[PDB]
């Protein structure tokens, strides 16, 4: 479709639109008594041109799969996003004045309870990565005509996650992606480092493989023209703007970030702005080409039961890769992402079988999570991203924001605990249960053998929210029949007798250490009940207490994790006050060190001998 | 001091050194059965030239404050670091063969139990930020002649944290810093994105303000020359290398990252390499100019007691800034860092009073933490870094690695919980207690008024490990006398009577809600004991149980945090099994939303009315 070169009337209408957007941003934030009108005002021409000249979308159906995508990475400009959607006719204009109220959904930063919002972006520097996932999906998966536009602040460009996204987009040739940089000179508490050194922004963007265009960000004509030419690269529109543009005496000034105008001032400024508006008549949105495919929404089922033999040995990290590849044969919706760790996590098995649905994200965990979030938007794909669980700590803010975004992504973190052995603590995940349990939409799977791992992958695929699967480096025996039924929130008793003296709860390597401890103790005529949680969150509280009532009220938890936030604390929190119920914990008490897996389990007090000694001390207490 | 231009004999000795380093890296990793010899071999000439021509250091005193610093950012090249320190005469050569053993300190990645290691770097992309802190300290604080050298991998350069550090170094004119990029074409599981496109690396470095020099990374002469010229910019030595250099048939090949040579192969390769060595005679290290100043090690004490009046109102975020500024008058060792949030966290007060000791880190939380770690190395400074607690999640891997680095840094995170109100959940820290409690060297302060905040700052300054202070946005009454004694691990009973029916544990805003609940309940002739933990980690278990025994065994915890990993779980874990002891929790059950602070405390069930209802239900249970 050809560029429609605007006439003066259309340009004036875009100017009028921009000024209406300024007025609304001021009105809403003054009414609220909080917000960021000066951050809205620098972006007003950009927003007017994108929404009312460049982009193609259904104004009454913002989530429509054919629409261009817009990502407001500088999320504190939310009032101007709300204003554009009122201008487009989707929101009632009166509702804008209810910004930030508990009675409204026009919250302080954008969130997906709003139909026009796909991802939450209030933590700066994350929007471009989500936009990259949307664009990758558009070009390679949907193979559709929609474009993706992402508006960033200049201070925001200090976040390294932005530059990971920059690099991703040029690696993957995202010529359907446009980044708009609101170079308004100022951050929150000082000028942004580069201020109005436009040439340095351009050099940085070009060095990272983008086509970079410097524009006057307050010229609707320059913006129309720059937006109106597609490229064969991701394109950066580097817009020179003034913070607080159009607010006399505030434009280009410090001390105004995140400060609303007092009511007397708002009135005077609004009259000034209003005097610039030539017509009240609004521009209409233009709809998209409807070429996005149908996506099925059905449950995804493994093509057959697991085919692992009891007593065979496999690491759960390898079972993960096998299971993911298997599920990829059952649904084309499954995609896999990994951060240069595919030979360690075994996501390489998926890549071998389904290369078109594997996304190499390189050593860039923050961006990987954001790509996954973007790919999951509008239910276009079912992403599984993997790395070492330790390195998911690099992406905690992206994971946190993924829950605020109501995202359905699946994360598999390998190499948990000290049982990795010789690499040492940098590679050892000892805080990942704490981290993922604190994510409010999470389900935490901790499979203890290959069968449980395959079942966890299948369950995760069909579970909403942030699903985490904790996998382990060493090989462990298969203990479950292939036809064992597994469910979220259902634990398994893997050893029991009628005279059990303690219920021992372990998972992964510590489940297997608990089973070996049981063999040790049998020597001593002491029996223990052994329970495998399967999911750490939610925890099968009923089976845990039923078990504990069978074993004199005594529970012992043993985990390859630090004491805080893990299995022991989950169990304690679930059962505290239950009469005759006691909980004793074994976990890792400090930063570990290198050695063989068995040696470290011993050093840190979570192997078979430690468990046996804790059981004896309970019995003799 | 002039460059000493090496003769052919010196160049040959550097070549011989490089080849000795290759042999040792192979021997050690073959002996261990794990490790990364091909990642060592690409760096062997770089390491030989740095250690035996360019840098100045005391070989027998690696921690000496006058020494040049070396940071191995690509930490999996640890065997070659160990080999250089054996070559320099500090380590016994036999010990190299004990790599990765539980009987050795030559662990899989470098760690500060090694005298020659300042920061742990096994999580890629963090070393350059630590190096920036070291260089900033050298140039601006110590005002000393030492230089800082940081070796990075090429895959590693995909981490956004690297680019934050790149930008920091050019902002702050770190002309005493050199980054060496080991452009060996390959990452772990595939070629690095840019492969041997040296010109693109150069353009990226130059765009970020560095002086960039492309060299043959296997030419000792080119390396000597490039290292031998100081600049007025941070300098990037962009070294074209081959992975596995010198290992015939492995050099430049895929499928060899992190794979040791089998013993038969090692023998053949080592003989080949050894045949290239012209002399066994080793080069000696050259010592530094001794111009680093003396740093005192004494306790740091506030110059006076707090001067806050009971019943006055102040937010703990503002008390933090006031307290930090005050302590800065007592010791020149205190430095402050903030990520473009100084007007929100009130670290601006410190900046006003002590501008030379404030480091603006911009919107780059990962790098901020790494700068702090680097500044704290060798005890040169006592850093306090601040941002919103929510945004510390962006830096969790840096914090995790800071504990592995045995670092003494202080972190103050503001804007905790839903009590911030209108910005919404992107800004609300609801997982920070979970996160910081999981850091094994942490102390977690949660001050409930301005007096407690000042005492927490003072205590943190004098406490080893990762200290976290959780501050709050809204103003709250001062409840403590200025002369109240505070200690790590000591809680306070702030309300008690002889007929108390429940012990209510709150902190920050929920302490004040618990006190208002107590006033509500008094109406009903119900008294409650109210306990302020002060530190969440370590928790005053004794006072909590003594309190609970006075209140019919009943504890109620109330927190502006998610359920997992916070105060309620800490308390439960501490007291589970204690007879007649029950714990009931109130916390935030899901992602919040915008509204007034009081409205959100109500919506999420953690305000005075929620507490009063939970107390009544205990009593009537
Ligand atoms: C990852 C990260 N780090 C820091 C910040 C903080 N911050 C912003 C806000 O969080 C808004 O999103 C902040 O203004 C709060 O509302 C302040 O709360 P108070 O309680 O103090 O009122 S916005 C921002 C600066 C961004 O500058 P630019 O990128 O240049 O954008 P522009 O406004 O100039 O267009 C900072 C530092 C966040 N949010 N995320
Ligand atoms: C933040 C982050 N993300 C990923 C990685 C993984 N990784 C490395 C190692 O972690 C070593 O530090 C990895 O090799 C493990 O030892 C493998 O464990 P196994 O159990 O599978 O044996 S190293 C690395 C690739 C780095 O490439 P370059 O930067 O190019 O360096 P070079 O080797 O070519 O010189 C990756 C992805 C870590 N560690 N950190
Ligand atoms: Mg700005
Ligand atoms: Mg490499
Ligand atoms: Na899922
Ligand atoms: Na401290």
């Amino acid at each position: 479709e050809s560029y429609h070169k605007p006439d003066q009337q259309k340009l004036q209408a875009l100017k009028d639109t921009a000024n209406r957007l300024r007025i609304s941003s001021i009105q809403a934030t003054t009414a609220a008594g909080s917000g960021h009108p000066t951050s809205c005002c620098s972006a007003a021409e950009i927003m007017a041109v994108l929404f009312f000249h460049t982009m193609r979308y259904k104004s009454q159906d913002p989530r429509n799969p054919h629409n261009d995508r817009f990502v407001l990475s500088k999320g504190h400009a939310a009032p101007i996003l709300y204003a554009v959607w009122a201008e487009a006719g989707f929101l009632a204009e009166a509702e804008l004045l209810n910004l930030r109220k508990i009675s409204s959904d026009l919250d302080g930063h954008p969130v997906p309870k709003q139909a026009f919002t796909d991802v939450a972006t209030g933590s700066l520097g994350q929007g471009l990565g989500a936009a990259c996932g949307m664009a990758y999906t558009g070009k390679y998966f949907d193979k559709a005509s929609y474009r993706v536009y992402c508006l960033l602040g200049d201070g925001e460009l200090s976040e390294g996650s932005v530059w990971e996204a920059m690099a991703f987009a040029s690696i993957y040739k995202l010529d359907n992606l446009v980044a708009i940089l609101d170079i308004n000179r100022l951050g929150q508490s000082d000028p942004a480092p580069l201020q109005h050194q436009m040439d340095i922004y351009q050099k940085r963007c070009e060095a990272f493989g983008w086509h970079a265009i410097i524009v006057d960000g307050h010229s609707v004509e320059e913006l129309c023209k720059a937006f109106g030419q597609a490229k064969h690269q991701p394109t950066a529109i580097i817009a020179k703007t003034f913070k607080g543009r159009g607010i006399t005496g505030v434009e280009d000034k410090e001390s105004w970030h995140g400060k609303p105008l007092p009511k007397n001032m708002a009135e005077q400024i609004i009259q000034e702005i209003y005097s610039q508006i030539q017509s009240k008549k609004k521009i209409l949105a233009t709809p998209p080409q409807e070429d996005a495919p149908s996506v099925d929404i059905a449950n995804i089922r493994m093509p057959s039961l697991p085919s692992y033999k009891v007593g065979d040995k496999i690491a759960t990290r390898k079972a993960y890769g096998q299971a993911l590849a298997k599920l990829g044969h059952a649904s084309d919706r499954i995609i896999a992402l990994d951060g240069d760790t595919k030979n360690s996590t075994f996501s390489e098995i998926f890549k071998k079988e389904h290369p078109d649905r594997f996304i190499e994200c390189y050593i860039a965990e923050q961006n990987m999570v954001s790509i996954a979030v973007g790919c999951a938007t509008r239910n276009r794909t079912v992403p599984f991203c993997s790395t070492f669980a330790a390195f998911f700590t690099r992406a905690f803010d992206q994971i946190r924001m993924a829950a605020i975004s109501e995202s359905n992504i699946n994360l598999c973190g390998s190499h948990c605990g000290v049982s990795i052995g010789e690499d040492g603590p940098s590679q050892m995940a000892l805080e990942d249960l704490a981290m993922f349990r604190s994510v409010p939409t999470s389900t935490v799977f901790y499979p203890s053998d290959g069968v449980a791992t395959e079942k966890a992958v299948e369950l995760a695929a069909n579970t909403k929210g942030i699903c985490f699967i904790r996998t382990s480096r060493p090989e462990n025996a298969i203990i479950y029949n292939n036809n064992e039924d597994f469910q979220v929130g259902q634990a398994k008793v893997v050893l029991k007798s009628k005279d059990d003296q303690v219920t021992v709860i372990g998972a992964g390597v510590t489940l297997h250490e608990a089973l070996a401890a049981a063999e040790l103790l049998k020597k001593e005529k002491i029996n223990i009940r052994v329970l495998d949680p399967f999911t750490i969150k939610p925890l099968d509280r009923k089976l845990i207490l039923d078990s504990a009532r069978a074993t004199k009220g005594r529970i012992l938890t043993v985990e390859d994790h630090y004491y805080e936030g893990g299995i022991g604390e989950a169990v304690s929190s679930a059962v505290v006050g239950e009469p005759g119920i006691t909980v004793t914990h074994l976990a890792v008490n400090r930063v570990p060190r290198s050695g063989k897996p068995a040696e470290l389990l011993k050093m840190f007090g979570i192997d078979r001998d430690a468990i046996a000694q804790a059981v004896r001390g309970l019995i003799t207490k």
